[PDB]
């Protein structure tokens, strides 16, 4: 979505790269980084409000 992309990183388990933290550069709502099931690795930074881990490649 133009919000990020939900990584199913293990077990369905869904962890949102932000828009911005995907492209490392002019993002164009994601486009490169737009395809329902591919796979590719996300890392985990820390503790965010609402309880959710940070994101990003």
């Amino acid at each position: 979505v133009d919000f990020g992309a939900f990584v199913a990183i293990g077990g369905g388990k869904e962890g949102l790269v932000h828009i911005s933290q995907i492209a490392d550069k002019r993002v164009e709502k994601v486009t490169d980084y737009l395809q329902m099931g591919q796979e590719v690795p996300v890392k985990v930074l820390e503790v965010d409000r609402q309880g959710r881990i940070r994101l990003s490649i």
